[PDB]
């Protein structure tokens, strides 16, 4: 709920205005997983906000 965050396992540039871009490396908080494709994620090493893939983070 606040003890864990993931981390990027790939770059991913979008192209839409919900999705987030990120490099991998990135510190994410994971904001809204009620749907297990797409969710919404907070970049701490950017402070954007957006949607992200689902299979392109894990637990750190
Ligand atoms: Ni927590």
């Amino acid at each position: 709920g606040s003890h864990m965050t993931f981390v990027a396992l790939y770059d991913y540039e979008s192209r839409t205005e919900t999705d987030l871009s990120f490099k991998k490396g990135e510190r994410l908080q994971i904001v809204n997983n009620t749907e297990g494709d797409w969710w919404l994620a907070h970049s701490l090493t950017t402070g954007q906000t957006g949607y992200i893939p689902s299979n392109y983070v894990a637990p750190s």
